[PDB]
């Protein structure tokens, strides 16, 4: 997958892995970046757009615990104006399992229901021309951080769902692919709340083990999109990129 | 784990899966069998109590939809009386993936807000007993019927939920394994609603493979609580009850 002239969606583009991950996808080119996050930053926003002021960069108000007839408003004006999109990038996620219900609105259903409403403009079966998503998701997804049980249960929630996406894809013409970012230095996992305060020095003691940066996984995570393998389950942890091979313990048949 | 003059709380204890395990239960000398469920089924419990009048079966209306401090009053009340419990399993589910939100709730938020209550009686930490925690979670947690992606990916979320209970254990005395169902003849999977209508025929599909009724899994399940293991991932498919090794794909070092 080229980059150039796409155009492209990054639901919470502005966040620590956000932010570097869009600064290295404005470097190639984009026709369209269209930012959705919950709360300007006009700071990012004019950093973004000085890196490459061919590229047109947007900015929308969005947040994913809205109902998906709210998704579908904006994203019927977002395909209005631009006509086509190619990618859509599903980035928002909170670490703090003092709030449970909010980890899992944002975390899972929130990254759900933007995929249904992309749906209705993406699904062959309505004529639509089909689409590619990419769900940042966690290594946490994997195998828990279990004193966040409740992030790490909402992020194999979207690894899971993001599977299936893929498998979806004769289907629908949509297809899909998870970034799961290792422990990277970003503000989310400086300090946060273990669920009922089992580990009070969670994120002390997560940094005390290899981390990596913002940047370099920033510029895993567009290697990732460029490759565009339907159904990958990107790893980028410690600076690296790979595809983890999901376990088949069980098969539906169908 | 002997089952004789335990107490026992079953959520959603009356439903295809729990009405078979309930009859292998009662049939073990529980003390006490509390039956949370939002809708009454008096042929069932009038059934329940008929198989051994020795166990005092209770039954409490609850919506594992409510929130925690609700959870909270009710399980006061529950443990007001009782005492102390031995064993909390948690059962409620829904299949419709046309319901995305009250999927995600049930499945996933509903479990996770039970347990959070209970803890509040058991944490060692506040000096409580600590407990067992069984989660009826399934097989599409660990490899998801993507046609029914919400469904599978809340069943994800689930399993990896009660992995890091079981390894929290140390800290608030509570273990916790899951229970996974393959495919079984009850009514929640005789016909069911498929994501974006990817797949109709899915329940007619599903039942053209190997099945196992209700009662070979409700066996299986009381074998498995008094296996009693701690972590352990319990599949019950076809019949069968064997305990899955979960992949490390990555290691949080905490
Ligand atoms: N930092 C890590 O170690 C890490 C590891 C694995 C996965 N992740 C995941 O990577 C993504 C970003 O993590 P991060 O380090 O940049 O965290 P971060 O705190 O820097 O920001 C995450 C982004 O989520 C957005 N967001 C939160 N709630 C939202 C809502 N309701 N609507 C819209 N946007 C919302 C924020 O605006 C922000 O842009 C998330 O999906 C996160 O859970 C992070
Ligand atoms: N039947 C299968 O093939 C299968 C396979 C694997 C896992 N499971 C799981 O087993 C459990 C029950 O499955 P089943 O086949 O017996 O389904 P079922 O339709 O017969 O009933 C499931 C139970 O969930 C309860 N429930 C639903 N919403 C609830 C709510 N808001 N509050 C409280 N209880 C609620 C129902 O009342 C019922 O007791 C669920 O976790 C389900 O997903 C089922």
């Amino acid at each position: 997958m080229d980059l150039t002239n796409k155009n492209v969606i990054f639901v919470a583009a502005l966040g620590g892995i956000g932010l570097d991950t869009s600064r290295e996808l404005v470097k190639r080119n984009l026709k369209n970046f269209v930012i959705l996050d919950r709360v300007e930053n006009p700071t990012a926003l004019a950093e973004l757009k000085a890196i490459n002021p061919k590229v047109n960069i947007t900015f929308h108000t969005y947040d994913v615990t809205v109902p998906v007839a709210e998704s579908k408003k904006l994203l019927k004006k977002i395909f209005d104006q631009l006509k086509t999109v190619d990618i859509l990038i599903n980035g928002a996620g909170i670490l703090d399992d003092h709030q449970i219900e909010r980890t899992i609105a944002i975390n899972f259903t929130g990254l759900v229901n933007t995929t249904t409403a992309i749906l209705d403009f993406w699904d062959k079966r309505k004529g639509g021309p089909g689409g590619i998503i990419a769900n940042i998701c966690s290594v946490t997804g994997f195998n828990a951080i279990h004193q966040v049980p409740v992030y790490s249960a909402s992020k194999a929630a979207v690894v899971s769902f993001t599977n299936s996406l893929a498998k979806l894809a004769p289907i629908t013409g949509v297809t899909a692919y998870s970034i799961n970012p290792g422990i990277t230095r970003t503000p989310l996992v400086h300090t946060f709340n273990s669920w009922l305060d089992v580990e009070p020095r969670v994120a002390e003691l997560l940094l005390s083990h290899p981390t990596q940066t913002s940047e370099q996984c920033g510029q895993n995570f567009v290697k990732a999109i460029e490759a565009n393998k339907n159904g990958a389950i990107w790893k980028l942890d410690l600076g690296t990129l790979e595809a983890i091979e999901w376990t088949k313990h069980w098969d539906s048949h169908i």
